[PDB]
């Protein structure tokens, strides 16, 4: 039993809610919140910008130190950093950005990072301003992640579209 509430059950381990992932993190304070990052951990917009703004830019400061030490992530890769005021940890996961011309087959590799954590709050990777089809992202999620994932979808109309088309 965990403190996630109001989520619609999609499968054995995947649950979904029409919610702001930032507001859900502040309420639940989960062990792991997933950020939809880029390889440089530049959290300017989208989920990343929203999470980072909610940390008062502390996420960006920590991320810049991480990159200065380790260099960029791989597309499909991840790193664990602090969750600041939002969660114990933030798992920064790089899904392919179709608008940048990156390989969509890397979406499965990106979701595999979730399997290293028992319970996560997460967005649909590569969706939104990353340019992939969210119906596809949800399918890859359900077919790849085996741990317990609580998906937050900001767009009300997309949430309804995702539920009603889910096989
Ligand atoms: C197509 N139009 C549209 C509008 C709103 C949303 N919302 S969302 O699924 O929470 C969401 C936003 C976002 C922003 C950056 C990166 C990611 C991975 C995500 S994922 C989705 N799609």
């Amino acid at each position: 039993v965990n403190s996630f509430s109001g989520y619609l059950k999609l499968t054995d381990n995947v649950y979904i809610k029409n919610a702001d992932i930032v507001e859900e993190a502040k309420k639940v304070k989960p062990t792991v919140v997933v950020n939809a990052a880029n390889v440089y951990l530049k959290h300017g917009g989208g989920v990343a910008g929203a999470l980072n703004k909610a940390t008062n830019n502390a996420m960006q400061v920590e991320s810049d130190d991480y990159i200065a030490t380790n260099g960029p992530l791989k597309v499909g890769g991840s790193c664990v950093l602090s969750g600041h005021n939002l969660a114990k940890h933030c798992l920064h996961v790089v899904g392919p950005n179709v608008n940048k011309g990156e390989d969509i087959q890397l979406l499965k590799s990106a979701y595999e990072n979730f399997n290293q954590h028992e319970v996560l709050l997460a967005p649909l990777l590569s969706a939104g301003i990353f340019g992939a089809d969210p119906i596809h992202s949800l399918r890859v999620c359900v077919d790849t992640v085996r741990t317990n994932v609580y998906l937050a979808v900001f767009d009300k109309n997309l949430y309804d579209k995702l539920v009603s088309s889910f096989l």
